[PDB]
């Protein structure tokens, strides 16, 4: 097993082929999820980029967190999308957590430990468990059809996924970094393979 | 009576049907009141929304705390309005306390523990005791005739009401959430009825 | 004598009839003085207003502390006037101390414990003891001829006066709320007469 | 959960009743750890005292940091003790960090950013996760059997725990106060209960 | 008031008659205080002496800061005592602050800007407001019964008293002589009476 | 000589006659100096003003610290000038230190304890000791020819002059007001002559 | 060797001739380096300037750290360049660390202890060992052809160089003034020739 | 060959089996050598220990750097011993360099960059090339017959060996750490075999 | 008169005949004085020696500064004596200032710029102005009867006398050698006569 503790994937150039693919142990479909990660990029002013691409064979945008230029975070489940407008962006490593509960469709979006207002999305939908989870690229087909103009350039790490909505107090722990253990996707117990020009480096963020 | 502590009502979509109705065990018509609440919504940039609607058969806007777009807090008692103009509104959870006394008609409006200047309103009025207290909607009938364009979207919680003007010292403790005991309307002992899509979730705020 | 400690005069409407007259014991002409007060008004958004009027039978602006629109504090003694041009004004209680010495005419203006540059005004003048001290109105005759366009709206309190120039240390103890003994006009021992709609309420400012 | 930054627990009298109990919801057993803390006491010449007591139900001294009078720091894991002799200790706040690695049993003790020599302890052992973590007292049973002659008298704070061995350059960051993310026990995000006479005060140490 | 700034009471010879009485405008009974002062004396290697003696009519040792031969500072409140043992003493001006809080009885003793360990004393007591404050002597009645063997011989100055516990940040400013405003007993505005052989000299200590 | 501690010269009106002349007990020509002073003036946005005018019969601008409108500080030695442009000036008391060394011509300028970049001026020059040092005016003869447009209005004090370049650590303590001994011009021991409307007052800055 | 600790090279004038040449007997060609330094200059808003110019006989820009006007830090290795655009330059002493690893070509750029995003440069290149390191000038031939329009004006110090990439924790140690051991270029152990008008002065920066 | 940069060998237990054997590519008999190393041990006050054991087939103490209890560093070549008395020894890592020259027998012994007095040992002797270099043990045969009472308990690292006398200037760089290239035994490029309980850890010294 | 600046009298040999006698332009009997001088001698562990001897026809010990072996500085006025005990003397040049005031009897004694505690002596006495000042001998008659066992051996210089008590500030400048103007006895303007073996030499102290 690989323990990524204090290590981040570095995607130091724009390309369509540098990416890492993550394997979840998940088999049953998701009635809820929380995903959290650190990322650090310069792109935000220049262009949009894919942060986190979760594609099932039914749907290439089954979970997508997308920075949209001059807009903010696009959050999409099942191809349906909502925006958390971010009007001023700062060159610092940013930590996000995003939780989606099917039963109500409530999306919480958390940036550096601050919550966004709970929006509604895709109430009653079910996320498929058979997924190609890709970091560094946007996939428009199951595990493929990357576009360089949507690649992440820079750092991504601490990528953790839960099959349930974390409470606010939990998320405070994640941000400050107290003890936690994910069950869908564990940074400390990460099954992954790396394709293209991708490096593991010490994380820049504490 | 439910201890709603740590929990908030989530109004995740614009609708004309999602509201919670709060039941006051209130006998005497109000010579004075204090209402305090947290809310968190992004609409402030976008449109007006009803924070707190208190209606009676003779008067639908018997108390209205209303965000008016690009203006700030409308405060109404008995159909008469005053404004606490807010030139710029943070996308953060806002705690407001508002207190009105019939003998003087002084309104104190408090935002996040900071007092606005006292303003006169409706000296010698007397607020009807038998009232429809609606969260999430503005109301024009006794308990209905809502408007989608004025529904709150996002969170409302810690809704406490006193039949008297708290001194500044109490209002400090409320903003701290220190030891206090409402008597008209107690979040720790809320009697309420929920209609439409309204969800009770962990509050996003201290 | 009334101990006004912790209490403020509230002028919640503009009128030319609401004023509180302060009775000084002073019988000997002032060759120097200091006047400190807390006030709270949003009128700065709107118009000029009298903070503090001190009229003698001869001269109605014997001491005037006046907010001049787009300018700031207009300090005039014996009808002659100086500006402390204030670049930016905010919705906060403001504590001012202003002291004048005949022997040199040095005016010191202190705002929230920050000194303005010393200016000379009316060197060699002498201020008459037989005066009418009015809060809430600018005063153009010994007890009257008020203008609504110049009234105070909101809060005035801690109105203390000395017949000598306080030192910088002494002023710091006023602002930080230490012990002091005003010998002309004592908030803790105020002889005063409310007229019209003026209220005594707890000071909003700590 | 409370942010304890800048604050310390004060245990101002010898007793067996005053303690604070820290919650670490660890799931996986600790194969390695680092614990760092600030403490301030004058007992060091009078008697021994428990700095940091970690107890499992099988083992009450599962991690103990103990000052042995006229000896120095006692570091025990799984009930076996090693001494870091300290021929004199001054009346000053002392920052200690101690790391233990199962894979080697190397114990690394740091006092005010100076390492002691590395020593071997409990090579191949494993520390149980379900534990009672106590400040101010020494445990002789899980969560209890405190003994006044072993209580801390004085201050303890900045209690941070990692489930891995910090490198020497990381420990300098802690000592110098650079940013860090404790993965087990986070002072910024501390979950605790207080029992008996214990107070939260501003830290005396920088 | 006298501005004592940079001036010290010199008690150059042993006597039982020479003392300074300090008048505090104090009427509320003190739930907490800070005493800070400079003193300079040879006696420390020879006999005990009163540093700072505060008496009420019911208690001659209401607050006492006493040097005890071969022991150190004795801090006593309401007649109950604790020792801050000073193992070895040198001939230099020493700046002390002492803080006491009723709500916990924590005594903070500060020597030249270094904190002693927090100790417990007289929790829940209250210090009487009507007091005789004497420098140079230890009083056993309200203002008398001095003893020559307990008199201070040497320099005392910068006697500042607060009715509240200064935070450590503050106290550093004190010891640096940063801007500070004592609200109970202020050097820069000292109301005092001298009896016998006490001289006002330039302070030796910077 | 006078100890001017905690006192400032006040130049409360614009004139050409009000100035104070400071006498340097100096006989040997200066190969280096440090001059530090506090001043407080509104003029900064209106017009230029002389801060510190040092003239000799050879050279009326032998040292000139001069505010040039919208430029900032002019520092001139021997009539040759360098600028420390200050793009925004604010109404606050400002402490400057300026240092000149002949052996290198390095000018250190310091504002409120922050150093400007070292610039070179007048390498190898030597400054005459027989000088008229005038505050409040720019002198264009040895001791006269003032210009009202160049007078200081406001306050100047703590003028301390050294015949050597203070190290940065020294200049730090000055700004803190640690103990220091200026050997050319000492505010604790100032010999001065006051001409016209100039007052000694308590200094407004801390 | 000379210990430059606490000392900076001052380049107080624009010149083509003022430089210091630093000697490293670097034997092995660099597959990695870190260079860290403090510099202080006002030119940032005026024009570009060379910070750190390292040349080999084959390549005049073998390592160059260059401020480029209204853009920021030009980092080039082997004549290939990347930009860390800086939109808004404080005039304050700035600490930078830059590291380059051949194996990846990852450039880390750190400004006042905060990392820029990692960028790719010259993957697989090797930096020549026989090199001339110039402070104060940009060199276009192995040891000359300096352009005064590119000279640094201001301070350079703490110039430490490692032949390997420092971890983030090592860089926090450098910036916080912790203990470090440079294996290529050592301010504590610096061997250099001053040429032209360069002075050694105490550093203006902590 | 391994780069042991920033790593140390750790001997955390007293044993006669834990050692590392260093394989010098030494082709020729040594007329001169320098050996420099960092080591860190408590034993110095307890008992003697081998630092650096060089044995040829002919001579088991061909070079031995030995801490003999209460004396200090025993330096012996060819079985002939000189003592550098170290009367006070401390718990700090100690960097030693030691050089011996056949042509003169002058031994330079350097402790933390301080030279001991030069001493004569074994003039004209010639050290054999066929040598077992052992760290952690003192060998009485070629590669064997260790004694647990002479083992190093603690850290050793930066083992660099030159077949020539380093000048003092070189030694300085060694101690501070600038660029150097050893030709007999290179820590940057080390061939070593590990026997028993020996660990490689991050070095504790900077 | 001779400017003796930078020069000291050297008394290289014990004798009862070597002295320098200093002539005071002093006529009014001293109500107060300060004397400051540098001396350097190794006798302090051998025997007592006269530092400074002031005689009148009526009183040979009118002012005596005397080192009394194992005690310290004997200071006597009118034959009344106080000791400033020195715990351990050091072999270095020492600067003392000692000052006396009749009106209070207070003695200030300064050693190397550090004040001793003020001690009372001879209050209300007056020192005779018709005086013989001798350096190098203790005089038991008006200008004679010296004792070799009391002679100074070594150096004395910078002997300055004021008819008044210098402030602490002033004494600092002395010790630093800032500009100062003695009015009783001026080393820059010295009248002296020399008998026996005394030499003028460059001063050893800085
Ligand atoms: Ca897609
Ligand atoms: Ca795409
Ligand atoms: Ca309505
Ligand atoms: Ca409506
Ligand atoms: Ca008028
Ligand atoms: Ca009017
Ligand atoms: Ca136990
Ligand atoms: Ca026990
Ligand atoms: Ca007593
Ligand atoms: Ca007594
Ligand atoms: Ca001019
Ligand atoms: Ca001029
Ligand atoms: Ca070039
Ligand atoms: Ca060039
Ligand atoms: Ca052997
Ligand atoms: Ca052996
Ligand atoms: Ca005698
Ligand atoms: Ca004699």
């Amino acid at each position: 097993q690989t323990d990524m503790s204090r290590k981040a994937f570095v995607f130091p150039k724009e390309s369509d082929t540098s990416y890492v693919s993550l394997k979840a142990p998940l088999t049953k479909p998701l009635k809820a999820f929380t995903v959290c990660l650190h990322f650090y990029t310069e792109l935000s002013s220049t262009r949009g980029y894919s942060i986190f691409s979760y594609a099932t064979k039914r749907q290439d945008n089954e979970i997508l967190i997308f920075w949209s230029k001059d807009i903010g975070y696009s959050f999409t489940v099942g191809g349906s999308e909502i925006l958390f407008e971010v009007p001023e962006v700062t060159v610092a490593p940013v930590h996000i957590c995003t939780s989606w509960e099917s039963a109500s469709g409530i999306v919480e979006f958390w940036v550096d430990g601050k919550p966004r207002v709970r929006k509604s999305l895709k109430k009653g939908y079910t996320v498929g468990a058979e997924a190609s989870i890709i970091l560094g690229q946007e996939q428009d087909s199951f595990g493929g059809n990357f576009e360089g103009s949507q690649s992440l350039v820079g750092d991504i790490g601490n990528v953790n996924m839960w099959d349930f909505v974390l409470s606010p107090d939990e998320i405070n722990t994640i941000y400050l970094g107290g003890p936690f253990s994910p069950n869908v996707l564990n940074w400390r117990a990460l099954k992954y393979e790396v394709q293209g020009e991708v490096f593991t480096k010490p994380q820049l963020w504490p």
